[PDB]
């Protein structure tokens, strides 16, 4: 059609006949540079060293790469600012350092400083210009009395790292220029605002023709004015410009339709704290983005910008002190908004409950003392699913709403609604919203308006949405082209109304109006947000998953010992600052890019050796605190190899030992190679090739292994996905798995305590798996411990546990509580859940029985039914993923020597499973005097569990316990305290240890603040309460 | 749909897992050149 061919003419007119005549080049500047391929130094220490004499600045070469990979080049620019400058026009430098266009935050960047150490503005691929004079006769401070000036530019020659492709770029500074980026004559230019407005109008108009339909007369009244204008603009006669704009004005002022939506736009750039670059680079990225944000708050007023991740604010505070005081000046104004008080945008499903609570707490604490703000909602646009315990934690932490967008990438199903009420397992509900643009980084195009209005899933009762724009995922922020195409879409009949705003006000009014409109028809979602994509993120880099749990499972012990030692010994200083530093370092390695393990080899290498260092430092605070208890109770008892595991079967926080102390375990070797372990409580029969093939529960007398199957068979899948190698698993892999039928028992023995051990070996073509199966006296559980020497890439290992019990749903655990997922997947959407998360245990049960499996560091599994060889129902298979080896961002990921531990239990109720999980995840310590816990609850009914006894953060000396219910039934208990804190009071708080109550949340205590000894507790299913004990 | 996403996997298999293993490199050759812009 004629119009579609007229759109191409208009776009080419924009690109060649209008765009170049915006920056009129006046003069070019002399340049000299100094290169450095090493690690960068602080800019302030370089400038003052670069002002006196101590740098030479050998001139650059036009047409050659100005740096090396992962290096820094400092450039001294000197211009002249000649006279006869155009009147009423702005003057600005233009830096064209060989930019590409596709990745904004990916390849090279830069930052321009003044000759005192102060930032001017950052330089990015699509935003490369620096204001000298502002079209009003006022100059920047870096201008002499004459036209002389001098600028320093720190340029980062970051390589462009492909997402999924084998490369050597994400390892270390190479010292070579792999991708060539030229220099090409930094220059000075005058800006023409009228041509720039004309280009903006053309852009707005021509982008609306691709998205309208040829049925409204506006499609034709537009395409006529677009044609009349470009037929009138002759770039060789400037006086025609004023004629061309008047033609493209009879259509720019048309009031929006009556029923059009209303969008609240705010500037937002998402910065992945570590992904495709080292963590030593994110600091500069935050600096650049923030500087860009403030240089756009003087192009126009009423422009708003949001920023999350208090850790980014801290990084900014240390590197650019001057750029911090400019932010605070905008915060008090109201145009700069910090949102979602959290340390970093953590992962949404893997961290435990205490991780999330501590993230919220540290974030709220930083946002208070520094910026003085109190956020009202959780900002989490990018995450691989959400745990389902989030609503309760958010509501009990003072929050009011919630924000997500990542759940659009699901491979099978689309969620029904965009704005809805999300109810967790407890019952508390939070208002949640997805930005209808289906992405956080928009460019404020006409395509995005058309999509937002034509995709919004609740247009019948909401007509209100949010809209984020800016260049994200690597920084950069929004560009001044986006802001000046927003004023065109303010009314613009044919498209949604758009206006600036803050998130809190949008959320308040949107929720209240949707409520008062819908009635008791408000959309609702109960449960978790299962992410139907990126299944391999549960096991991508195993040393990160093992590190997140081992460090956090022992922070519990270290913090508990600080409580016990601060009550026994009269002089013992609890090291608050070391613990705070360790906690912040931990919360930084739970970002949504490094816990899933989908970053470059460099990032994981640094994050891995941090776990080693903080693990070591933690087990010195422990032994130094235990030394204090050892002198306070000098003659009670001391045991080596103790494990303080919360919620045991008899004594909750007593430090139990490793010596089992039962009667020996009789072992009956058979002649064919098989063996028979038999303690008082189990009768295990191990076959000739590992693989326990029958397990009797001698108490009840039930087989525990599904017939014609063996427990412990190893499979190795062949996973070579289409895209996102380190991210997701094909379903095809589940078809290709091959068992390792070869194998044998290496050794059968008994030990000093009386337990029996069996040592097995297994191999697949290069690598070796040696398992140790243990049976201890007086414990109704079987323990497995495997050591892997993984060497072959592109493979995936997992073990299976065939259970002799058949049910319709499987039971996992959440951060606080439990969930169930189907076993046999019926519909198309259910088959998308073929692999799922599991914190610390999975249970398959029925009305009166059940079998459970608890793990140490795995985090991943999948369940399916089992059918006998005569085709009758046999049981259920539970497979849990151990280690995978991708190749995309990390060529040499997960090579060599992984450990794994797990255990299998017969459990009618859920209490012994929780006890076994807690007891397998606890760290070991030495020379620990065994003394009763200070806080104890006697269970009158149900199963309440005290999780995280710890000290107060106010330094006052109070105790804070975080107790919940872990069975799904109401629980009644009462508190008993030891003889070291009698006379103390107890009271109820929120998760942040503050006296704040909420009318829509039940409480634990009955009454108010009363005596601790004898206070009673009632807990409705999956409730999370926090007790605070004070001396008075 | 599942098939359209299975086409991408097959095309990438062609491009990376099948195509490079066609020309097995044995040895490289010494080279010398003379240039002429006329
Ligand atoms: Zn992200």
């Amino acid at each position: 059609l004629k119009v579609n061919r007229e759109i191409d003419r208009c776009k080419r007119v924009m690109r060649e006949r209008v765009w170049p005549h915006i920056h009129q080049v006046l003069a070019q500047c002399t340049v000299g540079a100094v290169k450095n391929p090493g690690e960068p130094e602080m800019p302030a220490a370089f400038i003052t060293r670069a002002v006196s004499g101590q740098v030479i600045f050998q001139p650059l070469a036009v047409g050659e790469p100005w740096g090396t990979s992962w290096g820094t080049t400092w450039i001294r620019v000197e211009g002249q600012l000649p006279e006869t400058l155009p009147e009423g026009r702005a003057i600005e430098l233009v830096f064209n350092l060989g930019w590409l266009e596709w990745p904004v935050g990916g390849h090279i960047e830069a930052m321009a400083y003044r000759a005192d150490g102060t930032v001017i503005k950052a330089l990015h691929p699509r935003n490369h210009w620096m204001p000298l004079v502002s079209a009003d006769g006022v100059k920047d401070r870096v201008v002499n009395p004459d036209g002389s000036f001098v600028v320093y530019v720190e340029g980062a020659y970051n390589p462009n790292v492909p997402s999924f492709t084998v490369t050597e770029l994400g390892t270390k500074p190479t010292g070579k220029a792999d991708e060539r980026y030229e220099f090409s004559s930094i220059d000075i230019a005058a800006l023409d605002q009228d041509m720039f407005d004309y280009w903006a109008d053309l852009d707005v108009v021509t982008g609306s023709l691709e998205n309208m339909n040829d049925a409204d007369p506006r499609y034709w009244k537009l395409a006529k004015a677009m044609q009349r204008s470009i037929n009138l603009w002759d770039e060789k006669d400037y006086n025609t410009l004023a004629l061309a704009r008047k033609a493209l004005d009879k259509v720019m002022h048309n009031p929006a339709n009556a029923s059009a939506m209303t969008l609240t736009a705010m500037g937002h750039s998402h910065i992945d704290s570590a992904w495709l670059w080292p963590v030593r680079e994110t600091e500069r990225k935050v600096g650049r983005t923030v500087s860009n944000a403030l240089a756009l708050m003087d192009i126009d007023p009423d422009f708003t910008y949001v920023m999350s991740a208090a850790q980014h604010f801290a990084w900014l505070e240390e590197r650019h002190p001057d750029l911090f005081e400019r932010v605070k000046a905008r915060i008090a104004e109201g145009r700069f908004i910090p949102v979602g008080g959290m340390w970093v945008e953590s992962d949404g499903t893997m961290p435990c409950g205490e991780s999330l609570i501590r993230q919220i707490s540290y974030g709220k604490r930083y946002f208070k003392e520094k910026l003085g703000v109190v956020p009202n909602g959780i900002w989490l646009p990018d995450s691989f699913g959400y745990t389902g315990a989030w609503p309760q934690i958010a509501k009990r932490s003072g929050y009011s709403w919630f924000l997500t967008q990542k759940l659009c990438w699901n491979d099978t199903t689309r969620l029904p609604h965009h704005s809805f009420m999300w109810e967790g397992v407890d019952g508390s509900q939070i208002f949640t919203h997805f930005p209808p643009a289906d992405k956080y980084d928009s460019d404020m195009s006409a395509n995005d308006m058309a999509y937002v209005q034509s995709n919004y899933k609740d247009k019948d009762l909401s007509d209100r949405g949010i809209l984020l724009f800016g260049y994200g995922d690597g920084g950069g922020g929004p560009i001044r082209e986006m802001t000046m195409r927003e004023h065109r879409f303010e009314s613009f009949e044919g498209m949604p109304k758009v206006e600036y705003g803050t998130p809190d006000d949008f959320f308040s009014k949107a929720e209240t109006e949707m409520k008062a409109e819908a009635g008791s028809e408000m959309p609702r979602w109960k449960g978790e947000f299962y992410f139907e994509l990126h299944r391999k993120t549960l096991t991508s880099q195993q040393e990160m998953k093992r590190g997140c749990r081992k460090e956090e499972s022992m922070l519990r012990t270290v913090e508990y010992l600080g409580v016990v030692a601060s009550l026994e010994s009269a002089d013992y200083v609890y090291p608050t600052e070391r613990i705070d530093r360790i906690w912040k370092t931990l919360l930084l390695s739970q970002f949504h890019d490094i816990l899933p393990g989908s970053a470059i080899e460099w990032a994981h290498r640094v994050a891995r050796e941090e776990y080693a260092r903080d693990l070591k430092a933690l087990s010195d605070i422990a032994r130094d605190a235990i030394a204090a208890i050892a002198v306070a109770n000098p003659d009670v008892a001391r045991i080596a190899k103790a494990r303080i595991s919360q919620f045991a079967d008899v004594d909750p926080w007593r430090p139990a030992s490793l010596v089992s102390c039962g009667e020996p375990v009789e072992v009956n070797r058979r002649e064919d190679g098989s063996a028979t372990l038999d303690n008082g409580l189990l009768c295990v029969h191990v076959a000739a090739d590992g693989t326990v093939d029958s397990m009797i529960d001698l108490k009840s007398g039930r087989e525990m292994v599904a017939k014609d199957h063996v427990m412990g068979r190893y499979e190795i899948l062949k996973d070579e996905p289409g895209v996102f190698d380190a991210w997701d698993v094909e379903r095809d892999a589940f078809l290709c798995a091959t068992a390792l039928a070869d194998g044998h028992i290496v050794s059968i023995e008994t030990t000093a305590d009386g337990s029996a051990v069996i040592v097995t070996k297994n191999s697949y073509r290069d690598d070796e798996i040696s398992t140790t199966i243990t049976l201890r006296p007086g414990k109704s559980q079987l323990d497995f411990h495997a050591d892997v020497e993984w060497n072959v890439p592109e493979k995936l290992l997992k073990v299976d546990i065939p259970m002799a019990l058949s049910a319709s749903r499987a039971q996992y655990e959440c951060q606080y509580g439990l969930i169930e997922r189907p076993i046999v997947k019926n519909t198309e959407g259910e088959e998308a859940m073929f692999e799922s998360c599991s914190h610390r245990f999975v249970r398959i049960h029925d009305s009166s029985y059940g079998i459970g499996v608890a793990n140490g560091s795995t985090y991943g599994s999948d369940v399916s039914s089992l059918r006998d060889r005569d085709d009758a129902l046999a049981g259920t298979m539970v497979r849990m993923s151990l280690v995978a080896a991708p190749t995309a961002p990390d060529p040499r990921t997960d090579i060599g020597h992984h450990e794994f531990d797990w255990t299998v239990l017969p459990c009618a109720s859920v209490a012994p499973l929780v006890a076994a999980a807690g007891e397998i995840n606890a760290p070991t310590i030495e020379n620990m005097p065994d003394i009763a816990a200070p806080i104890t609850l006697e269970p009158i009914e149900g199963t309440p569990v005290i999780d995280w006894i710890k000290l107060a953060d106010d330094g006052s000396g109070d105790i804070v316990a975080r107790l919940y219910e872990a069975a799904g039934a109401k629980a009644k208990a009462m508190l008993h305290v030891g003889g070291t804190l009698d006379g103390w009071t107890v009271r109820e708080t929120n998760t942040l240890e503050q006296d704040e109550s909420y009318p829509d949340e039940p409480a634990g205590l009955i009454g108010g603040k009363q005596q601790a000894e004898g206070a009673e507790l009632a807990l409705n299913p999956f409730q999370l309460t926090t007790l605070r004990l004070s001396r008075a």
